[PDB]
């Protein structure tokens, strides 16, 4: 049984440890976080927009216990002096947002963890894997590898259907991330790299797409708009058919009128919304419009741990 | 000789439109119509939210709100049949209620004595739709009631205009981000009719452009993307030295880092972002991507007040 430590008990992390408690096969044996531990407690019980936790969960001297299991809580800045030897931990999901490269995500290997899985992209000397897409790259052999972004997460299965049924020709994405000091109050446009990338998931389409990204100030669910040219001739109706028939519990398929509020809590990566699909077709030349959703915390944080349990199933 | 104007619906808009008539010459608000209280009125006339202070002064007399030092008459009356426009010799009503927005409807101000009426809206395809800088050309004066068309399609038809012309277009698909019933905590998709309403103001454009909505709950700039594919090859710098060379009082150009409450307040019918103009090019085939900004309140409203100025003048 695959013994997970969870560097960086945040947002993501503690999401990650309630998603792990529904598994078997895997289970977490020590957090480590800046913050104590009774706060960390109140986070992963109580949350206004993912629900209470479906457990139980109690503070002892130095661990909290989670559905009956001691889960040791450390607070040490330094993951090179983290015990994960001494504790046997397989794997360390690396959430905390500061040592997102291989270099730095070893020093977790060199406190004694075989293997990390960082919880953001990590640099082109570390696999990306957006589960649903791309995960049978990974054989077990790997160190360091990387559940990629956000947006990856929720363009990458949109993609990838439009490019194995019709295939893609070209393709400009624009995410509207529902979240410097700007962007507390303006939409602003921002950069992103996830379009550019995206070969390093789906390399078919390597130098196919670019985009970029709209922020906007409100916390809601989050969307991925493609506007593409393809390779064959499509109807709206065939498109949509093609990602129902793709569906599963990495990506869903979603037919009803909805907004953003109603995306908040999905554990998709991504949620195509068939509702919003169009081609245009001026003379034979058709241009397609395609949109997927995504809860910025919960999708990825079910495919990280996805990721993680097919990759503890390797070694 | 100076044009009657009579405003019916002082709200947001119509209101804002008093503001930048005020400013003009040859030309002058007579008089307004509206449900609302006018204590209520003067009070939302004076302070706006967004747009700020009033730049003059206004009171409430017997009948009439009393603007730079000149009385405008009020009145409160659901039914434009029975407004007294021939009385007060009104040319040109902007009717602004949001009730009123076709041709059956709008002539009711006709009939009530007002020789002309321009809507502050889409006021559907038997009424010609005019951007102001883009097809005002169209117009002849023997027409009744004209459209201003809707705030993104004032945002989108310069851009698309420069594209047709310089390089041509075969199709584009637009997304809007529209600053603001769920609209006021969600992102909410919709639908728009202003894609479409390119291929009026802008006839080459026919059946070739669709687009829509994504309504965000934020009060501030918003903006228009369209990607289109383009009958000849082009660069970002040829699209961006385009837009320039086009630019006026009714179209803007930027080439800073700019954020939607930059926006906020132009007179502008459209800002150009040409920071965010992107081409790709892969195997020969070009797709591109332009972007501008507006503000759904102010920068309607400058063209709206552009659009009656040029059809009084007809
Ligand atoms: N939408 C999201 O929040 C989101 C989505 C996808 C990926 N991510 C990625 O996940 C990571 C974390 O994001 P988050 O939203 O959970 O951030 P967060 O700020 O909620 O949590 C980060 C945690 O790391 C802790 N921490 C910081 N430095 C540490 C250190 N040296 N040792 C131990 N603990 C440390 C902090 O105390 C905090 O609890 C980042 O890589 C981020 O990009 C976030
Ligand atoms: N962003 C915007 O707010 C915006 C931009 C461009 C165009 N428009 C259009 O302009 C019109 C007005 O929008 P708004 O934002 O000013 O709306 P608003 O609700 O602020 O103003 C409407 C006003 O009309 C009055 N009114 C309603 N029915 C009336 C009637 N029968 N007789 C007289 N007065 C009546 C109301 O009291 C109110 O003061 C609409 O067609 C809208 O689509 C609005």
């Amino acid at each position: 049984s695959i013994k997970v430590a969870i560097n960086g008990f945040g947002r993501i992390g503690r999401l990650a440890l309630r998603q792990i408690e529904k598994a078997h096969g895997i289970e977490v044996a020590a957090v480590n976080d800046l913050t104590p531990a009774e706060m960390l407690l109140h986070l992963f019980k109580y949350d206004s927009t993912q629900g209470r936790f479906q457990g139980t969960a109690e503070l002892k001297d130095d661990a909290i216990v989670v559905n009956g299991r001691e889960i040791k809580v450390f607070a040490n800045p330094n993951p090179e002096e983290l015990p994960w030897g001494e504790l046997g931990v397989d794997v360390v999901l690396e959430c905390t947002g500061f040592f997102t490269n291989k270099t730095k995500a070893e020093a977790h290997i060199r406190a004694g963890a075989r293997k990390v899985v960082i919880s953001a992209p990590g640099g082109n000397d570390v696999k990306t894997v957006v589960y649903g897409v791309n995960q049978d790259i990974l054989d077990g052999s790997e160190t360091v590898i990387s559940a990629a972004s956000c947006t990856t997460n929720c363009l990458a299965p949109m993609a990838a259907v439009l490019q194995k049924e019709f295939g893609v020709v070209e393709g400009l994405m624009t995410t509207i991330h529902a979240y410097a000091r700007a962007a507390a109050l303006n939409i602003v446009p921002n950069s992103t790299g996830a379009a550019k990338a995206i070969g390093l998931v789906i390399p078919e389409l390597n130098g196919k797409l670019d985009g970029s990204a709209q922020r906007v100030p409100v916390a809601t669910g989050s969307l991925t708009e493609l506007v593409s040219v393809l390779e064959r001739p499509a109807t709206k109706e065939e498109i949509n058919a093609a990602m129902k028939a793709a569906s599963s519990e990495s990506y869903g398929y979603n037919e009803d009128q909805i907004v953003s509020s109603d995306v908040v809590g999905i554990e998709y990566g991504s949620l195509f919304d068939a509702t919003q699909t169009r081609v245009m077709t001026v003379g034979g030349k058709q241009l397609v419009k395609t949109v997927a959703w995504y809860d910025n915390e919960m999708s990825y944080t079910c495919q990280l741990v996805r990721t993680l349990e097919y990759f503890a199933g390797k070694i």
